């Protein structure tokens, strides 16, 4: 019956949301402060993700290059997924694991912040992106789920890992969206007290 | 203090999620059955949205043209937002309200289903898209929030409206994502009992 | 000296343009008639390309979903490159050679026409796309350069190959654009004698 | 007859190409040197366009974030068109004339170079982008056609205008592509003598 597995998705989401709130508090806070300090340093936030989680990465930087809730001037943010002709020209020219890493190598400045999103934490394009950013004195903000994948063993703490207590990609993406909206509010209320 | 307004976003999300589950049950069910019947009719699902809600529209059709949880052959789905050179060539050539309506006029077939997403329910591009689809014997699945906007007064019931009980765009987008994932599971479990 | 290698690019382009005109005449004609018959059959044109040649594929379908020179109703055309959340969700889920083939499997109808573009003729994503379309009674229009790559040995003639007499990717893309604009005019003048 | 209007497009293209070569020599040279100096200053090239000319803007920066002919490290380049979730979130939030200007306001640095492309020279999104960049000590490289539109009366010469001697959008886009490929070679041969 459809209606009950509908409620299951809502039930499981809420349960994941709750567990996430009880656990990801401090990590999101630190990431927010890192973002606020980055934007105030004259730097930019770089975002990237995997699959439909790449829509979230674009969703974040779109909220910054524009506005979230508090009307404000555009804040410097870049998505690495948004560029099609580059990805299709790197993903092939002609291989896909370095689609994001090459963009960071060129655009990344000392003081920028990498917002890396990966539900599994095992997307090679996002991993190499993180590897790249580490090489350039660039803080990482990693949104993950599951165990954290190979992402975990790539971070000290100029970086933050936000690991969602869930093993379902759908539930991880849903929590990630809440996290992204929280950061936006944090950035908004801090930089533009309205 | 950042950490408390973080929890607020989680609290408000959960509260919205709960209210949505208690109310949007039947509407999501009907939409699911309409989608399942559409795909079984040999037709396709057409999605479109506004802003970062346009990332959700692409997220859905990407879950279909590929896979959600159950591995399956690609299902016919199209996003109207995904096409850049068209939107930028309609949004200007040279005005933006008909970016989606013109795509439906050309691609839309009798039996297709329009997945229209709008947090405010007042995005003219999504409205005209719905107006267009009504003209072609095409069921509408409208994901909305707030009061439902002008979208509401455009639908009979070959169509469904799923209105999220919230007046915050962030909370509406978060619930919309849960709804989209539910439909994917509905489509998956129904068409491919795995 | 910059100014002379500038003129070289213009000289080489013109020379390639000329050679192309003297040779690709009939092939472009046939492709045009195939497109016109496709659109008149109630079918759609499917386009795809590789790299910055993927911008051309989108450029074509944008000219159709909208208008070229003669103002007209939108014609049914789809680009496989335009969909980001799908490619990034196929390119990884999680491998890239079937990003286009899977989209054709789902969306492709009997009577549609595949506009496959590849400067080298050796892009696996475009090849498998062609392989896929052959399996579905779908004419191929292949824009190539060099020797034609592996694309050549995949076509009978419900299909057309348009091979640019050049071994430089830049010169091939430049000629391809002229070819695309010719087809647009052909479609425009034939279907809407204005 | 189709075959003769095919040759007409080739004939007119070649004629436009020739006229362009005889006239746009110095302008392309200066733009190249400005780009080379920009990249050597530690700055980035910002590109934007209108419609299918927006595919060219992405095509250029993709050639830089990756490679053209000479294999090299990625060069810092950004397209303003590539970002979908932002444009759709600016184009509406909720109006379209400032989709590019807002991105320049946030990302634009002193020393960057704006590559503005417009066939008509009358696209308001590209105009305001130029207006924005002028306000920030940023050189403009404007690819235009026709009379140059309102773009012309917005430039001194820290900026360059490259006006194609043609009144046909198709012929202008074709010449623009040659110009873009010339600059790529200029940048390649100058910065990486291979």
């Amino acid at each position: 019956h459809m209606l009950e597995q509908i409620k299951n998705n809502f039930t499981e989401s809420i349960q994941t949301q709750i567990a996430a709130s009880e656990l990801l508090g401090p990590s999101i806070e630190h990431a927010g402060m890192m973002m606020v300090q980055c934007l105030l340093g004259g730097n930019k936030i770089i975002s990237c993700g995997n699959g439909g989680s790449a829509g979230h990465a674009q969703h974040f930087c779109a909220q910054l290059l524009n506005k979230y809730e508090t009307e404000r001037p555009s804040l410097p943010a870049i998505s690495l997924n948004s560029d099609i002709s580059t990805i299709t020209s790197i993903a092939n020219d002609y291989q896909y694991d370095e689609v994001f890493s090459k963009q960071i190598r060129a655009l990344g400045h000392n003081g920028d912040v990498l917002l890396a999103i990966s539900t599994s934490g095992n997307s090679r394009n996002v991993v190499k992106a993180i590897e790249s950013a580490v090489s350039r004195d660039i803080p990482i903000i990693a949104l993950t789920g599951f165990d954290g994948g190979d992402i975990s063993g790539l971070l000290g703490e100029g970086d933050v890992e936000i690991r969602v207590p869930s093993a379902r990609t759908s539930r991880i993406q849903e929590v990630h969206l809440v996290v992204l909206h929280s950061l936006c509010e944090i950035i908004d209320t801090t930089l533009f007290p309205q």
